């Protein structure tokens, strides 16, 4: 693989090259992926959506953000190195560091676009209906990758069919540069084979079938290395892929530990035991100790730890540069941490009394009767689109048959909480 | 014969009633309106909405707007028919405000037994019936009592309700059979199906349960038939086509009224889609001058009225004799010479108002809402020896053949107000 | 039978003897079982559980509370007497007549401690479940008595599971004395045969399969005597559970009666008229008169009524007390009542007034759907324990196929009415 062709500006569609020293530095493509993102629907419709808890306080909307801030740092830092790596990126490409935290940025911002309500359970609760649930049914009439999209279907895989969908006036989706949408691309794999290794990049898939073609085109255009021996298609990641992973696990250990604190399910006495390490050799004592309030504590600690993750990752994937540019580093960055064994007692805390406690169950509960109700609305309405009820039904909440299943559930998916609970209760009555 | 069609006979009566002898002061058509104003399931429309809940729009307040345009048409007419056959009032001594009555009265009762939720509840009760919990009845029904079921008409329980017979209580309200008829729009059994593109076709009137009744109605009117089979028709009483009118006037101008007042259709299509109907009488400078949007558009619609019931009343005559020949193909409105008008009206209505997002939800939610109830009911009437088909018994329906039964259970779930209906469904189902 | 053994102050476990003049009298065992209800978790969750009213002072506990002080009397009069009639219990073996007091208390005290919220629906609606819901598919693989217990599911039953449950940490439940499980054994049989007489005591079945080994352990300490050795085994009541049911019978007669009144269901014009007769020999007219409230003036009847029949039910039982030692009383306590014409209009009318009120029907429904919504979810949990979904059913809501469904009947029976309520909703997705 090469950073020149890694670092493509092609949108879809296009029949010409756009190089690099061509841009409009107020119009930089890499750039313009930020701010379509920032105005699109899907990116606004986050602002209804929780995650685990429900404050009206935690949203989906702030974590993509503080993510996309950690990414553009992410990829400054690293985007420098490289140029002094790589010089020619700069001199004759006409490449700039900033360049690599626009990539890292965008991409992180929109990692949740396409993730279902209620978590992991949105997404395990669609599965089970197409496994063991009404949509079953449709197995005998669909490819073994096409039902496989839908038993194990991936809030990953439906963010990238959100971001290049195309529609009547609008090819493309949001047109996102190549570059763009090989750092989002965390899984560049089809659904089966399922699991095929131990290796982070095989955990899941990346795209369904009905996005397939469009990622042969990045792929190819991005010069990515073709890593399956067989018609199941799978590639090695975009480097920056692994700079966007790093900037939400980084997030997810740190923010969610602080939100438990704030939120009073984390005793206050955990946070410097845990976080002690992380921070020791810069944090500012008599800073902390004037602090008075618990969530001004925390919040500090939470930006040091973060600092702190952040420099080690730079360090972590310049250190093993050519062995991800040759597709054989076989890790995420923050599995190379010096403080893996900190950071796995943040998170354990995290699923003992958070992601376990009883508020959470119960709304994961609720969620797959949500979930499972829509889902059979709709495929209802589509095996009997002659009814009058059916009709109503077209009416409230709305090709081959796997293209419509596949989109039922990336609508299905993009609902809002308040709309999945507003919809659920007028098919129920209330 | 007009003398035949205003029959003041009630159910039961053994003796003819002769207008000459009626106490004015008691007279039987204005009498039926009376005790249409105090029944039961009149009052119960008060707790009804239309297909939008905003308190202010319910079934109550349509049912009066009609009868009031119906007595209008049936005055105007009534008065132009004693013209034109004279000796109804110098021999018989009919008067001309009893066709008002009679046509006010028939429009007041008009959807006393429609269900919940507009066309959409008569859907979910048909397709219980048809394939449902109630298709396992099929096989123990006629194929007329089973299309009774699973194209449940509310213009057919209607008659059934202002009929019943209870304990103490032989013949409903008892109503006039001049009443009767001129309530009947569709006067056929439910098979065969729309046997024609006839508008007296188009749905059936009457359930088996009520055969009998109408058949008496029909003879003492001298309605002409329209079948000679089993399967029984007749042609519509005259006066039915004013019922219908007043309905297609109210429901075409006050649908407008309300989904402007409501926000569904914006205020600056009113003039556009007025200013045919309204165009010789507007007093543009009194219309600019309201400062309400609510008094504008009742100013246009009392315009709009008024224009279509003064030719309604002509068309009525120009086509009196085909009418009471019964070879009138069409609705009054059908040949009114605002028809591509009043049909943009009433498709912006279907656009704006009954395919907006709440009534939409609101239909879906009742067919869940009906659907429950039914199945509770024909459930509980399946096994009636249980401990919770007893408590159903005993909350739904307190104090027969299946089909009797059955037709008594789609006429209770149709006339429950909105209130009772979403309650009781809240408690089968715990909310 | 013999009164020595069947003042048994054994516990379970236990491997030496308990004498009644060797017991600490500031620790004594009957009494010592009072406290222990009190103070138990079921017994506590009473507070959020309701009876068929539901006004937030009309509550299970109240009604156990005072029950246990009407059964106090009772037992203190009949063991003053019994004392007089045997001497040698006081004179050889220590016994008191605050001990009869103690023994039926805290019986009576814990008779509810069981019962599915709901009343009996709620018992109705978890056999329902395995009779012809979800819980079906368990049929082949129960014993005949073993799915008797669930289709049947008694809250007599639950009671004595609750009060014996042996838990790792817990053995013996409650750990309460033989006598005082003797005396709450209203129905000493297996749940089959059913109903194999006419006789009060054979009307329901006081213990599971799962407890049956353990009755027979206190039936044999006890010296009950045995009623069929057909392999279905049953046994003759020990005499105390007789208070103890005229307990809770003189308790529901009057104060279901009392309670209607306040609530505005029964007119306070029946209040004298249904009573007279039960009050009149010991009523202060002066002070009835003098009474302003209503609330007070019943109240003032509710004691009298009640004075009356304590007495009358003392009598009863010495006058029959060797038959019912000897197993050959057929009959209630009540059932002898020479007010039994008047037990029987309050009865008829609270039931025609309360009892099928539309509120209370209302909730009965709901509790339908309530209690098979929480069963089918711990059954499909038990079933299929490996999906993620009943891996989240497990961590909200929580041996042999048998004891496990025995023991999700008794949890889902003993939730308040808040934890019930809100799980159903969650897993309903209502708020
Ligand atoms: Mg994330
Ligand atoms: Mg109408
Ligand atoms: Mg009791």
């Amino acid at each position: 693989a090469n950073w020149e062709h890694l670092l493509s500006l092609k949108r879809q569609g296009d029949t010409a090259k756009r190089l690099r020293i061509e841009q409009d530095d107020t119009r930089l493509g890499f750039e313009v992926d930020y701010d379509r993102i920032i105005f699109s629907a899907p990116f606004r419709s986050l602002q209804d959506k929780t995650q685990v808890i429900t404050d009206f306080v935690h949203t989906r909307l702030t974590h993509s953000l503080e993510v996309s801030v950690v990414g553009r740092s992410l990829g400054r830092m690293v985007g420098k190195k490289l140029l002094e790596k790589y010089p020619h990126l700069e001199q004759v490409y006409g490449y700039k560091f900033n360049d690599f935290g626009a990539i890292v940025a965008a991409a992180a911002l929109a990692h949740d676009i396409g993730n279902p309500p209620f978590g992991h359970s949105g997404e395990k609760a669609i599965g089970e209906f197409f496994k063991n649930g009404y949509g079953k049914r449709y197995k005998d009439s669909l490819t073994a990758k096409e039902y496989q999209d839908l038993i194990k279907f991936e809030g990953n895989a439906n963010g990238f069919k959100v971001l290049s969908q195309s529609k009547p006036g609008a090819q493309g989706g949001l047109r996102l540069s190549y570059a763009t949408l090989g750092a989002f691309m965390k899984y560049p794999k089809e659904s089966l084979p399922h699991k095929p290794s131990d290796h982070i990049a095989d955990k899941k898939y990346g795209f369904f079938q009905s996005e397939r073609a469009l990622f042969e085109d990045v792929a190819q255009e991005l010069g990515l290395l073709k890593r399956s021996t067989t018609d199941d298609v799978s590639w090695s990641r975009h480097p920056l892929a692994y700079l966007v992973e790093a900037a939400d696990d980084i997030c997810y250990t740190i923010i969610d530990f602080e939100d438990g604190i704030n939120l009073g399910l984390i005793p206050e006495e955990y946070a410097l035991e845990y976080m002690v390490k992380l921070v020791g050799q810069t944090i500012d004592r008599n800073k902390y100790n004037a602090l008075q309030e618990t969530s001004d504590r925390v919040s500090y600690l939470r930006a040091l730890a973060i600092g702190t993750l952040i420099n080690e990752s730079v360090d972590t994937f310049m250190k093993y540069e050519e062995e991800i540019l040759a597709g054989t580093f076989d890790q995420s960055l923050i599995d190379k941490s010096n403080y893996q064994a900190q950071i796995t007692d943040i998170i354990n805390l995290s699923i003992e009394r958070i992601y376990n406690s009883r508020e959470v169950i119960e709304k994961e509960i609720a969620g797959y009767e949500i979930l499972s109700t829509l889902l059979e609305a709709r495929c209802r309405a589509l095996d009997n689109n002659d009814t009058h009820y059916n009709q109503l039904i077209q009416q409230l909440l709305a090709k081959s048959l796997y293209e419509n299943l596949i989109q039922i559930c990336a609508e299905v998916s993009t609902m809002t909480d308040g709309k999945a609970l507003r919809n659920y209760k007028k098919i129920k009555g209330l």
